[PDB]
């Protein structure tokens, strides 16, 4: 049994973060993330890799896998694989950006863990949105949560089988 998980945080716009490109500052959801993946397999493409910040490449007390389709490709503790059915070996997977992983692995996912921030960030020209989700996603929403940070966020855990 080979359970894939999404993870993001999203403006209310549907803009995700990607890698180390995070506009908002929610200092909560990297604890929450952190809560979610560790002691599990993390897979992320190779623009999210790259974009990581070099403190936490890799990130630590996970097994990262990285999705990329250049065979010359290599990256430092971390697994390199050419498709993503070879990414998930582990038990539980958790697929942690960016916009293309995320519709890849959207098929197979069967949980997503979703922050959401309150903050104006309208769509532009290369941003990537949120994975959208249909009727098939059972969800509990959380209530609005004052951060640390001054921002508003909450909590989406959807799951479906
Ligand atoms: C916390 C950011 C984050 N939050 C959620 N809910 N989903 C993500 N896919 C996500 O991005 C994960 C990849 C980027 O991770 C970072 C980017 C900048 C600084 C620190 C971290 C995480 C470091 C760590 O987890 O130890």
């Amino acid at each position: 049994h080979m359970m894939v998980g999404l993870i993001w945080a999203q403006a209310t716009s549907g803009v995700i973060g990607r890698g180390g490109d995070i506009p908002w500052r929610l200092p909560e959801d990297q604890a929450h993330f952190r809560e979610i993946t560790m002691g599990h397999t993390i897979v992320m493409g190779r623009r999210t890799w790259d974009s990581l910040p070099a403190k936490v490449r890799p990130l630590p007390g996970r097994r990262n896998v990285v999705l990329s389709r250049q065979a010359d490709f290599m990256a430092s503790g971390a697994e390199v694989v050419g498709s993503l059915e070879e990414a998930l070996t582990s038990p539980e997977t958790w697929v942690i950006g960016g916009g293309q992983v995320y519709a890849l692995a959207l098929p197979y996912a069967t949980r997503c863990e979703v922050t959401e921030v309150d903050i104006g960030l309208p769509r532009e020209a290369g941003d990537a949105l949120a994975p959208v989700l249909d009727e098939t996603w059972r969800g509990e929403t959380g209530e609005w949560r004052f951060s640390r940070s001054g921002l508003r966020y909450r909590l989406y855990s959807y799951h479906r089988s």
